[PDB]
């Protein structure tokens, strides 16, 4: 395809040595999933990692 740009959020600031950090960006993970329990800053990052972890399992 081609896709476009991202939203207009700035919730990806530095993160102290202990807090969660985005697994796709690299700043902070204010949000955390349940199944994967990963860390993300926005909602797009969440699915961006989930749909990426599924293909990694292969099959099905
Ligand atoms: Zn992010």
């Amino acid at each position: 395809g081609s896709s476009g740009s991202s939203g207009f959020s700035k919730t990806q600031r530095w993160a102290e040595p202990g807090e969660p950090i985005c697994v796709v960006c690299g700043r902070y993970g204010e949000y955390i999933c349940d199944k994967t329990d990963e860390d993300v800053c926005s909602l797009e990052c969440k699915a961006k990692h989930l749909l990426q972890v599924k293909e990694k399992e292969e099959k099905s």
